[PDB]
């Protein structure tokens, strides 16, 4: 059937759209060439609805159906519990889209007479009615980029309203976090940290004779997932132990919600309707990730690839296997982009063989090495800056609801561009400001926290290491993209950043408190006179468990 039908109502905005970066003072340093900057807009909607549109192809065959009973068979396993309306209000991040039934995040946080009440009256609904289409609305997503050699069209965001919201957690929450993993293992790229993937993309590239690897991009992943791919989607979830109540909601929510429903623009107007995934739901992730891992584990099998080894991160995937050499290999990629197409995944670019796991993207990023004090090698995740930096200079420029650029020195802490552009950059602002312990909300695997900034030794200590505070010689390759991108966005030079970090440095250590602990173990690199960079106190008593568990992108999740 068609992914999507429109109306010819346009996918209209909520309010004034920016497109152009804001000259201000601050986001100079950053970078000079500021309309290379540009966050999408609904302006755009049109071009993006035209590459989403479309009819879906799909044949299923014995291997599908064949690594379906495998996951079922795992799912089987798992128990689900069903949460309370307070478990789940709890959940509802206090910016979350208000209800458009006389009640939004904060009332729902707070417990509220009318949002507890019409959440109570969503879900009763969700028991009784089986079938009615739930409305959804459909808006273009604002996102930062930096022009490429022309711009992106915004992408588009599908989501039910907030009473149905907290309904999907009530009864999905639970499955979603320990489903992936119950079924998928070592597969479930979320249960990882940056330091944890990377040890399992290198444990499983070591593992093999002659190691071969590829990232396989799926154009619009979305919009390929079909009605019939949602429904084996549930009978994955209708394997674990609910709930009778639980158990009728993810029925009905499968029915009603997720194969699809009318879509409604801000102003209220019919805009079309949805035949595939929606991105702003609760399943969204586990339900990309499931699909993804079932058509990818069953083309394999019928590419007739060697061992293969998934690593799923929802739409995302990368695939490590036994090379059978260059020819073999060449042609078994090629036999899998057939049996992914017809499982109705067909390729955006099409994949090619790897032999250097460096230069295997996944999850926009890659395996790099660099070296410690020691001068023994150590592995980390890194990514080209680009977006990151085109992003952190629009939350520069502009206050933001999540920070990018917080949740990128947490995730790229030993990255070069991240400690060398983003720390310098962002504490040197942060004292000018006095807003060292000012905590701030960010975004990890789609869910978000508030993180005080000066806690930031102790949090990069704890997922990456002490090594992260001291890493160098980075890779040639790593180097040259680290170059050409801050030469690209016409960012300082090395030396001025080291003026800036010496600078910074100094100013914070002049300050004790957790502020000094930032000077000597994040600007380390600044000074001649390195520093025996020792354990942190508040670094093992830490617990950042809840921040590696699931994928919630899309998911309206919020980590309290
Ligand atoms: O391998 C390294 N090993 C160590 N350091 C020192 C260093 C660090 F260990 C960590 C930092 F957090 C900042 C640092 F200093 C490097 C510093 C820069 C560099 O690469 C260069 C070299 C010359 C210019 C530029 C450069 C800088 C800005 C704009 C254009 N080119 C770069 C860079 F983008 F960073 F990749 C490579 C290395
Ligand atoms: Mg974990
Ligand atoms: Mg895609």
């Amino acid at each position: 059937s068609m992914s999507y039908t429109w109306t010819g109502a346009l996918i209209t905005p909520c309010a004034a759209e920016e497109s152009k970066l804001p000259i201000n003072p601050l986001s100079n340093s950053l970078l000079r060439h500021h309309n290379m900057v540009y966050a999408t807009t609904s302006r755009s909607a049109s071009l993006r609805q035209k590459k989403v549109t479309f009819d879906r192809l799909q044949v299923l065959d014995d291997h599908y159906r064949d690594v379906l009973k495998e996951m079922k068979a795992k799912a089987s396993t798992v128990k689900a519990k069903l949460l309370s309306i307070e478990e789940a209000c709890k959940l509802t991040p206090p910016h979350s889209a208000k209800s458009k039934f006389g009640y939004g995040a904060k009332d729902v946080r707070n417990l509220s007479s009318r949002a507890v009440n019409h959440i109570r009256s969503v879900w009763e609904d969700l028991l009784e009615d089986t079938e009615t289409p739930i409305d959804t609305t459909i808006m273009a997503k604002s996102e930062v980029f930096c022009v490429q050699p022309g711009r992106k069209p915004a992408r588009l965001i599908v989501f039910p309203d907030l009473g149905v919201r907290v309904c999907e957690k009530m009864a999905l929450y639970d499955v979603v976090s320990t489903l992936p993993q119950a079924v998928m293992g070592s597969s479930y790229g979320f249960q990882y940290s940056p330091k944890q993937r990377v040890e399992f993309l290198v444990n499983t590239w070591k593992s093999k004779k002659c190691p071969m690897g590829f990232s396989y991009d799926t154009r619009c992943f979305d919009s390929t997932v079909t009605e019939s791919d949602i429904r084996v989607e549930e009978s994955i979830y209708q394997c674990c132990d609910l709930a009778p109540e639980a158990r009728q909601a993810i029925r009905s929510l499968t029915e009603r919600l997720y194969i699809g429903g009318p879509l409604t623009n801000s102003k209220g107007q019919n805009c079309g309707y949805r035949r595939c995934r929606a991105s702003g739901v609760l399943t969204t992730s586990c339900g990309n990730t499931l699909t993804c891992y079932l058509k990818a584990t069953a083309a394999c099998r019928a590419a007739k690839l060697q061992d293969c080894t998934m690593l799923v991160n929802g739409d995302d995937l990368v695939v490590i296997c036994e090379s059978a050499g260059t020819q073999e290999d060449a042609a078994a990629l090629r036999a899998f982009t057939e049996a992914m197409t017809r499982y109705s995944a067909p390729p955006g670019d099409p994949p090619q063989p790897e032999y250097d796991l460096e230069l295997i993207t996944s999850c926009s990023s890659n395996v790099s090495v660099a070296h410690d004090a020691s001068g023994k090698r150590v592995y980390y995740l890194t990514r080209d800056p680009t977006t990151p930096l085109a992003r952190a200079a629009w939350e520069t420029a502009r206050h933001t609801p999540i920070n990018s650029w917080l949740g990128n020195i947490i995730m790229y802490a030993p990255t070069l561009w991240a400690r060398m552009i983003l720390m310098t950059h962002f504490f040197s602002i942060l004292l000018a400001q006095e807003q060292l312990e000012k905590a701030l909300d960010c975004q990890i695997y789609g869910a978000c926290y508030s993180i005080e900034p000066l806690d930031l030794p102790q949090i990069i200590e704890r997922l990456h290491g002490l090594s992260a505070f001291t890493l160098h010689s980075y890779s040639p390759g790593e180097i040259n993209r680290v170059a050409s991108c801050l030469r690209k966005l016409g960012v300082p030079p090395l030396r001025t950043w080291r003026h800036r970090a010496r600078s910074v440095r100094a100013k914070l250590l002049s300050q004790g408190g957790r502020a000094a602990t930032c000077g000597r173990y994040l600007f380390n690199w600044a000074v001649r006179t390195k520093l025996k960079l020792t354990p942190i106190p508040a670094a093992s008593q830490l617990d950042l468990s809840g921040w590696f568990v699931a994928g919630y992108s899309g998911g309206d999740i919020y980590h309290s």
